[PDB]
């Protein structure tokens, strides 16, 4: 099994079994919330479209599909011992929020996914990255995985958008993995929740497929009542297929 | 010890030998928040008066109490396996918040608490019955419990009202049992929690023991102050106002 | 090792070895939380500034410590097994409350510690002391620990007054220690910050501090600038230590 490069929370890792018994097949796989991509990573689609509402990570993305080596060993010189600590840190951070350039962000950002606290991705209400130091053993610099992303990459287009616009893109040769920010036991409200049920019904009236995963809750039995569902062991993980 | 046909998210089945040890004896037992029925269901008074803000749950009292046969036979004919799949339930759901007879309400009721996640009894803002299906293997249709609560419910009298209403039913024959929705750690706030102990002393001034049940905390030790108070094993309390 | 009169909410006994490790050496410790006293009663500081901004608290404190044998006095007739029972305890409370006698209050105000549900001080909107009975076996009545607050108090002055008033005390030769109450997992955000950005002046003008609270994303993002160390035993503590 691949390991994704960054640090993610919600990172579907631990259960891609579950996930790749019940996904359908087809020539292209459609992520609306691909955040770190270990689905994507761990599949054999013809084409992918992969898309997330975070600007910072797309075009992480984009610069580690078209400039692999340029990224690769600018990226590595930051994963040195002199920089394991609270003060150069900072200067990161800040270096990062002020810098206008997206390579120079992308090469920061993946040293603050990896340096902070519980690799966590969060914005003050400027829209300053404001994770503070995670204080760790020795960072990993994932070399092999950023080279298994790229080779994968030349199969993907990423977009920047929200669920609505990617699941557009979606057509009749096309599969769609979902993976909304989880359900509660500012971000991604309940209206939405159920729009993306709903935008779903629509995809399987059209003979499109969709797996949706999530908290198993009252509010996502709710939701998730038109598709297959199935609950998945560890609370409760909940799995909805809408098969045509 | 004789369950209730309805689960029951409150529900006091463990904890039923405390209550039982520390409730006075009378006449006639008032419960404001009956619920499920389980101290009605365990317990020997010569009456009951019973009484809870839920309409659907007393309406339902009122017809196993009224026309028993007549319901039982109705509502086990939604029990059969050709009823336990999704589409089943929410078309039974979806009758359920159009129909306008009491009757067929109080028979969908019964699928819904017996087939819906957790029997949870959950409202939308537009007041209809919103819990999802719970994929339960095969439910139990509570046959043996419909006629017992009917053979008890003969001595009973069963209101759609507010606590303090049900309260002021009480005279000097009575005793009054009190299981409000739980103190924490448009539902039932601080204000009332308040209000209800206010009313029970107003209740042992005129000689009417009341004894109320909640969580151990801060806040009910400070509200339930003028009683006895006793500690049960998060711990539970029982607030008894003796004449 | 020695104890509090008083049981108090985050009283510090359990952490002491923690604190003395990291507490720095001078002339003066100004406590600008000091609530029970812990840190004063185990330190041998020449002098303390001592600081809260609960009224009753400091006022107690004056008391015992110009007035001892009068106050150890009054205090034990309520220490009695007729007092020991939810009648007298109201009653007393409601004394406490209606009262305008600083040293009465201060005699009732101990009472209501020990007696009542788990040594909490709270008040209502009306300002009136709102902790109920706390049915406890016997309490111990505090007498040698109140003796030895009173001859340790010999050199310490008490005001009460908000952290930076009695932080803007402290000079070269001051050690300042700060007890805030608790991080999330009433004491605002915004002062939690505030807090912190005083001890960097301070620091700046070579006064150390040393501040303690929760281990989470928030105590580590407003104490950035110190060194931290994190101790163990129930959600993990953090002590920040700013040397200069
Ligand atoms: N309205 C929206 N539209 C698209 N993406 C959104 C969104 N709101 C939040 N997100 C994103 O959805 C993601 C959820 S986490 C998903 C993790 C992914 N399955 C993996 O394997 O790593 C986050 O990246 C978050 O940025
Ligand atoms: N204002 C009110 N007056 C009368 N009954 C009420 C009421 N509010 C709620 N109830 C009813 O009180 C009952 C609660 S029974 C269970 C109590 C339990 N301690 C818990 O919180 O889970 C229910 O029947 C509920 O419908
Ligand atoms: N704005 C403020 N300024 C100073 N003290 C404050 C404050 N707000 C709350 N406090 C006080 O800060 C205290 C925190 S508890 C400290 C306990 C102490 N370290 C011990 O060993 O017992 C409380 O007593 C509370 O009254």
């Amino acid at each position: 099994k691949n390991r994704a490069f960054l640090k993610w929370a919600g990172g579907k890792y631990p259960l891609l079994d579950d996930i790749k018994r019940h996904l359908p097949k087809g020539e292209c796989l459609v992520e609306p919330f691909v955040g770190a991509g270990s689905v994507f990573l761990n599949t054999d689609f013809s084409r992918y479209i992969l898309a997330d509402i975070n600007s910072d990570l797309i075009s992480l993305y984009n610069i580690v599909k078209m400039r692999t080596d340029e990224y690769v060993q600018a990226a590595r010189e930051l994963f040195v011992p002199e920089t394991n600590c609270a003060e150069v840190y900072y200067q990161f951070r800040e270096e990062f929020n002020k810098s206008q350039d997206p390579f120079r962000r992308a090469v920061l950002f993946l040293y603050l996914n990896r340096y902070g606290y519980n690799g966590l991705c969060r914005y003050n209400l400027r829209g300053e990255f404001n994770v503070p130091f995670g204080r760790y053993k020795k960072p990993y610099f994932p070399e092999a995985e950023l080279y298994h992303f790229a080779e994968k990459a030349q199969n993907a287009f990423f977009y920047c958008e929200s669920y609505a616009d990617s699941m557009a893109r979606a057509d009749d040769a096309s599969v769609v993995y979902c993976d909304p920010p989880y359900a509660p036991l500012n971000s991604f409200t309940l209206e939405q929740q159920a729009h993306l049920a709903e935008i779903a019904e629509g995809l399987v009236e059209r003979h499109i497929p969709v797996l949706i995963s999530n908290h198993d809750t009252m509010l996502t039995r709710e939701w998730y009542q038109r598709a297959k569902l199935h609950v998945v062991k560890v609370v409760d993980e909940l799995l909805a297929l809408y098969k045509p």
